[PDB]
């Protein structure tokens, strides 16, 4: 019976490193096989109760680093707030870990194209995956963010 829902824009980026939009109720049953320890999840609206009490029942931390939203061409990107995702990102001890926003193209590719750039991905590479989740919604100020991103205090 064909019955796991993966949340939406949901990808795997690399071992323990998942990718997506908001999950609801209908997700929680597939994002249980992946026995996932962390989210980090981008944006500053509260976590509704649902998702709350799967987080509780599962053993899942959830780090929130609310990064408000701007359509371009009034688009800054925080790095701030970037960087303190990658700081948690990027410790194993959080793996499994699942990062989303809301569709999950602009912060959450945002965090994943930094992620790359720190493994060392040429940046036609890094947007090429950028583009391939935000499809019509890419924007020029994510891979320009990407572009301008100092690796050096992860290195
Ligand atoms: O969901 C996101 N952004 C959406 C904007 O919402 P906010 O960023 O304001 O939360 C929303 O903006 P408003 O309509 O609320 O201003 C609109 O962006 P838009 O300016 O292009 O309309 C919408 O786009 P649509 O879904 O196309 O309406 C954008 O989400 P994406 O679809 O991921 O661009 C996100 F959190 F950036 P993501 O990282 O999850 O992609």
């Amino acid at each position: 019976e064909l019955h796991l829902i993966p949340p939406l824009n949901f990808s795997m980026v690399d071992n323990g490193i998942f990718r997506s939009g908001f999950p609801d109720s209908a997700n929680f049953s597939f994002l249980q096989t992946l026995g996932l320890r962390s989210i980090i999840y981008l944006c500053p609206e509260p976590y509704p109760e649902s998702n709350l009490q799967f987080l509780k029942s599962n053993g899942i931390r959830l780090f929130q680093f609310g990064i408000e939203g701007n359509k371009e061409p009034f688009v800054n990107i925080p790095d701030h707030k970037i960087r303190m995702a990658l700081k948690v990102l990027l410790d194993e001890k959080n793996h499994p870990v699942l990062i989303h926003s809301k569709r999950g193209k602009h912060r959450t590719g945002c965090l994943v194209g930094c992620l790359r750039k720190l493994q060392k991905w040429c940046l036609t590479s890094i947007f090429d995956e950028y583009q391939r989740f935000a499809a019509a919604k890419a924007r020029v100020s994510d891979q320009r963010f990407m572009e301008i991103f100092d690796v050096s205090s992860f290195s």
